[PDB]
């Protein structure tokens, strides 16, 4: 029996509530995607299907866009993956914006396979368009994705007969940009985009009662805190690391709505975010511009030398509370870790622990990840009683954030046990 429901709300459409009370770490829901795809720079990088990163990856022979870890992952993926593929040949080298790619299995898992597990509480049609709030811009933005679409499409797609009935384009891109899930690895980098529709019924709150994380494109939802009988269920659609101002843009760009939450009323956390001589993060908050688009391509050395750059610059720095160079040392920690620079990579994600602290408060996977990042470069430096408390704190967090269920709750027990064996 299901833990949650849908049901209407008072002033934000749809939403999940409660049916049992909840307890922190209790799974109220598992999904795999109604569609998903690799996003723009993990392409060619992690495997399609799985979204695991390899040395080497074999290409689908007929398109060679689409890229795998394994004879296991191309063959179980060519169902999915047999329509595209036409598509993505015929309109090299020409590659379309991920969501149109998204889109596009969205059209063909609904016209040819058997109605999906992900649907069950919320379909692709109910999903909310927001439509009569969209600016003249937004429109204009999503008739040129429809175009494309079409021009990307041709070969399988030449009228609406093989469109689901009814099937609006424009309509079906609206529903897309505030309802894509970005998906992320176990080690919290972006790796594609998919679409979870029963998930898609939460809600948004800056200060949320429950959180999703990714084992591959697998998705669980966990309650974070105690929830009782009746009580909206919610997520936190943004990164943490955000203004309220930040906040504002993006809820009302993506999501076209204002949020009355008592962190936006009062500029929770702001000032602290934005501590240091305004000029300086000013700077560095447009370099990491350019960073984060390096990491989104896993070009780790272009990576650590610009954070270099900024962390240890002869001109004026930033306190490590500050958000963006917060962020910069978060980009150099995970630079150094694939470039197997273990001494600086701790060096960088042990000055993130205490600023992760207070912006990631009560049960956040982020955090969680992060601490357990730092106590396993502990661990490997032969620093047992700190690692062995980082990891403590890891599994703390993890056990409610990830639970049994994630593997990487595995990973992190034998990192546990290692650890208490050396002490
Ligand atoms: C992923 S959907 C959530 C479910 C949605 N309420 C529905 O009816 O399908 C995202 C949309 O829900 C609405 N929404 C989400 N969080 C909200 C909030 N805190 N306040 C007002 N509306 C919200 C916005 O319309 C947003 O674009
Ligand atoms: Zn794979
Ligand atoms: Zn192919
Ligand atoms: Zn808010």
């Amino acid at each position: 029996p299901l833990k949650v429901e849908k049901f209407a709300t008072a002033n934000r459409g749809n939403g999940l509530r409660a049916v049992t009370p909840l307890r922190p770490g209790e799974l109220l829901f598992r999904s795999d995607p109604l569609a998903y795809t690799v996003c723009k720079g993990s392409r060619g990088v992690v495997c399609d299907r799985c979204l695991l990163g390899k040395e080497k990856l074999m290409r689908c022979s007929q398109c060679r866009v689409a890229k795998y870890c394994s004879a296991k992952c191309q063959k179980k993926a060519w169902p999915d993956h047999k329509r595209e593929c036409k598509c993505l040949k015929s309109c090299k080298p020409r590659y379309p914006p991920d969501s149109v790619r998204l889109l596009g299995r969205v059209v063909f898992k609904l016209m040819d396979g058997a109605p999906s597990e992900s649907e069950k509480l919320y379909s692709f049609y109910d999903l909310e368009s927001n439509i009569n709030k969209l600016t003249e811009d937004r429109k204009e933005g999503l008739r040129q994705l429809v175009m494309t679409f079409q021009h990307f499409m041709r070969e399988e797609i030449q009228d609406a007969s093989q469109l689901p009935p009814a099937f609006d384009l424009f309509e079906a891109f609206a529903k897309v940009i505030c309802n894509s899930f970005t998906i992320c690895n176990a080690e919290m980098q972006e790796v594609g985009v998919g679409l979870y529709p029963s998930i898609s019924l939460l809600n948004h709150s800056c200060d949320p009662n429950c959180s999703i994380v990714f084992n591959g494109p697998h998705l669980l939802l966990r309650a974070v805190r105690d929830i009782e009988v009746g009580e909206e269920l919610t997520i936190c659609y943004l990164d943490m690391l955000m203004t309220s101002e930040e906040r504002r843009k993006q809820l009302r760009d993506q999501y076209c709505f204002e949020c009355d939450c008592f962190r936006c009323q009062t500029q929770d956390k702001d000032a602290d975010m934005l501590t240091g001589d305004e000029q300086v993060w000013k700077e560095v908050q447009e370099s990491l511009k350019k960073i984060e688009e390096l990491k989104a391509h896993w070009k780790w050395e272009q990576v650590l030398a610009m954070c270099q750059a900024i962390i240890s610059s002869n001109s004026e720095r930033l306190p490590d509370i500050n958000i963006y160079q917060l962020k910069v040392l978060d980009c150099a920690m995970d630079a150094c870790i694939n470039l197997g620079l273990l001494e600086e990579a701790l060096f960088y994600g042990t000055r993130t622990m205490e600023p992760y602290r207070i912006f990631f408060p009560g049960s956040h996977p982020v955090r969680g990840v992060q601490v357990m990042k730092v106590g396993k470069l502990q661990l490997h430096q032969g620093m047992f009683p700190q690692a062995m408390k980082n990891l403590r704190l890891a599994f703390d967090i993890m056990r409610v954030t990830h639970g049994r269920e994630h593997s990487l709750i595995e990973d992190l027990i034998l990192l546990l046990e290692e650890c208490d064996a050396n002490i």
